[PDB]
């Protein structure tokens, strides 16, 4: 008796995860969009800003950046 | 005469329990088997719900969600 009332537990969560899963790839869309979100625009500066004699070189990257995403 | 009347009594009260087994076999079919599911439909959103410096971060979860069982 066992082995058919098994199959048909299987059966029936099969279909669940396989509908689960095809809706999961559905659902997914949406996020690919943001991944393009920023563009730069021009040639940026980099300028040294470092005080004078200081342990660590740091500089000063000022770009024009264009966000098109809505966050 | 006593091996065979008794014999005859374990032929049927095997029929009957066999019978009985089966019977509560099909009896499970209903409980193991309700096809259905929840299923989740496109992208959700996560918000952060989290004001006045509160001690806990508290998340809002939006998402389309279709129930397909009958309960
Ligand atoms: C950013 O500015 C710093 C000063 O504001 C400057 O530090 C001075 O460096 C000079 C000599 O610079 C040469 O040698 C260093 C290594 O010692 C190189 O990293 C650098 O590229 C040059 O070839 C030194 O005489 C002086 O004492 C330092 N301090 C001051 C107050 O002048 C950094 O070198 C500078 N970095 C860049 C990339 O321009
Ligand atoms: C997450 O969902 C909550 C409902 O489950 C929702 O509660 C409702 O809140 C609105 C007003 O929300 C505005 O103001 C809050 C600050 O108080 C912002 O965080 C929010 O973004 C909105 O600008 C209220 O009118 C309504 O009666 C509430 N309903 C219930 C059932 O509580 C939360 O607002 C929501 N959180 C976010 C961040 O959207």
């Amino acid at each position: 008796l066992s082995g058919a009332i098994v199959a048909l537990i299987l059966v029936i969560a099969g279909v669940i995860i396989a509908i689960a899963v095809v809706l999961f790839a559905f659902g997914l869309i949406p996020g690919i969009s943001n991944q393009g979100s920023i563009q730069v625009l021009g040639s940026g500066t980099i300028t040294n800003s470092t005080a004078s004699g200081s342990s660590r070189t740091i500089y000063n990257i000022t770009i024009t950046v264009k966000n098109t995403g809505t966050t």
